[PDB]
């Protein structure tokens, strides 16, 4: 570099070393108070994880409610039967090598289909992990084979291929490590969520425009003066109609304080058991004289030349100590930004990291830890490391960053940072978009303390390198001594290895529905017939057990009536 570039590195880095400073003590006790929000609401109240199934189904079809994987399929009897077949099948190695390879090589195949497929196909062969993990080894051997012989870059392995195999890898880390989750990270992932959420909640959040006071991220960091005062709002338990207090914003939005509420009032039941803030009026009880229900919007709500506020509870001139409950039931609107860094706001965003840093730290930590709180590491990440360390041995590959990016790009870089970005994946919460926002930040950082590459600090770089450019250093020391531990340990043996994975399969043979994941399955066999049969019919192992008339089979029978 240039003696300028290193010139103006060092004033930045100085610069960043003050606005630290301007916070640091601050940060200190903030992050004391947080702690004991997070005993309290938390820690005599059980951390509300899903069931492995759901926790399953989240993270392998993201976003779709209800999978037919978890419901019952009625089908007719030569449908049944077809699909048993087909089953089986997917149970030659021969067959599904084939039959994904063939997929993959199709244009028409996209990055949404290999998923699916990767999905499907591990839910497929959940009780029969033993026999999966076999044939995943081979399709990862497969495609590693293929990228160094196509003579790519070896770091640039398992990064954009995109493979259906990568995926599967990732479905088999997601079912093997829920153990680990339950036992060791589960814990401090969803500490960070509720201290990520009770901070947001310390200060104003936009409604509409999802920006805060706290904001952990710059983007959504609220850019004006927000004049507000801290309520205290006691709440009617819905058992003696016994009451409640609850920490309230005067500027929050009804739903906001209705959610608030909720939280507070329903602290011990799991989320997705508890009544929705929009089935919910809020009553505001200055009676018995009057009891008067408050929302986002009603007659009394201000319009301004095509402008309409979202109601606040300063809007009902709701007064600290009020009583409350809840109750079962061209134009734009705006809550607390209207709109028709600098350092003020650089040492806030700094404020927000240093009151959240340990809860950062402790979560990093466990997740590159090898012996948690006496716990051992999962048997899923000795064995696959290993296999990685292997096919790079295969091919003398001796270069630490090659294997470093592969261990990398192959677990953290795909599952933790999912599960990070969507603790609700884990868990039976509500993750707000604020919330949503922070993590996002927290999981960047997580992504770069993952790489071997450098980080070039500079004004044009992302918000998450400035903020955590002291800290990115120390983390990458964990990730290395972490794959340098786990080498380091004993073999698995095959035997053990396949005695786990026998076990593993016999707790959650019944967990999911085969047949429905068949079906959903046998949808790509009929889009792709032709060629799946043309490859059947090429390859020599398929024939030595005349897969191509067993696949000729099934598509007849699915027909007939």
């Amino acid at each position: 570099s240039t003696q300028d570039a290193d010139r103006t590195l060092k004033r930045l880095q100085l610069q960043m070393d003050n606005l630290e400073s301007r916070v640091a003590l601050e940060c200190k006790e903030a992050f004391a108070e947080l702690q004991t929000d997070i005993n309290e609401l938390t820690n005599h109240v059980q951390i509300p994880f899903l069931d492995y199934r759901t926790y399953a189904v989240r993270v392998l079809f993201p976003g779709i409610e209800a999978h037919p994987v978890l419901k019952e399929l009625d089908t007719p009897p030569n449908v049944e039967k077809a699909l048993r077949l087909f089953g089986q099948l997917l149970h030659s190695r021969a067959f599904l090598l084939t039959f994904i390879h063939t997929l993959e090589a199709q244009s028409s195949f996209s990055m949404r289909d290999r998923g699916t497929v990767a999905s499907l196909t591990m839910v497929a062969l959940q009780s029969r992990l033993d026999y999966a993990t076999g044939l995943l080894k081979q399709l990862l051997a497969d495609l590693i084979e293929k990228n160094l012989e196509s003579k790519n870059h070896p770091k640039l392995l398992l990064r954009r291929t995109e493979s259906v195999a990568e995926k599967m890898l990732t479905n088999w880390f997601t079912f093997l490590l829920h153990k680990f989750l339950k036992e060791c990270a589960g814990e401090p992932l969803f500490l960070l969520y509720c201290a990520i959420k009770q901070q947001m909640e310390k200060g104003p959040i936009d409604a509409i425009t999802g920006e805060a006071r706290y904001s952990l991220s710059e983007d959504k960091l609220i850019r004006q003066q927000i004049d507000y005062k801290t309520l205290t709002l006691h709440c009617v338990c819905p058992e003696s109609e016994a009451q409640v207090p609850v920490k309230v914003l005067n500027c929050d939005s009804i739903t906001q304080a209705k959610d608030k509420l909720l939280d507070t009032v329903y602290k011990g039941i799991p989320y997705s058991q508890r009544p929705k803030a929009e089935d919910m009026d809020l009553e505001w009880r200055q009676g018995r004289m009057a009891r008067i229900i408050l929302q986002d919007e009603d007659i009394t709500t201000k319009i301004e030349c095509d402008w309409k506020r979202v109601n606040s509870l300063a809007h009902y001139q709701v007064t600290d100590g009020s009583l409350v409950a809840l109750v079962p039931k061209g134009t734009k609107l705006w809550h607390l930004v209207r709109n028709h860094v600098s350092e003020i706001y650089l040492t806030r965003l700094l404020a927000t990291k240093g009151t959240l840093q340990k809860f950062v730290d402790d979560l990093f930590e466990t997740v590159f830890s090898t012996a948690h709180r006496g716990s051992a590491l999962p048997l899923a990440i000795k064995y696959m490391f290993d296999f990685l360390d292997e096919q790079a041995d295969q091919r003398q590959i001796s270069d630490p960053d090659v294997r470093h990016t592969w261990k990398s790009n192959c677990l953290p870089l795909r599952f933790w940072v999912n599960v990070i970005k969507n603790p609700q994946f884990v868990f039976d919460i509500h993750k707000n978009s604020i919330t949503d926002a922070c993590l996002s930040v927290v999981a960047q950082t997580f992504m770069d303390s993952c790489s071997t590459s450098e980080h070039r600090l500079g004004k044009d770089s992302p918000s998450n390198k400035l903020l955590y450019a002291k800290d990115i250093p120390n983390y990458k020391s964990w990730v290395e001594r972490y794959y340098r531990d786990i080498a380091k340990m004993a073999s698995i043996s095959d035997q053990d290895m396949d005695a786990y994975l026998v076990e593993q399969s016999r707790l959650h043979a019944n967990d999911f529905n085969v047949l429905s994941a068949l079906s959903e399955l046998y949808f790509y066999v009929t889009k792709y017939r032709q060629e799946i049969l043309t490859s059947l019919d090429r390859d020599a192992s398929c024939r030595k057990h005349k897969l191509r008339q067993k696949l000729e089979q099934i598509i007849t029978l699915v027909s007939s009536s």
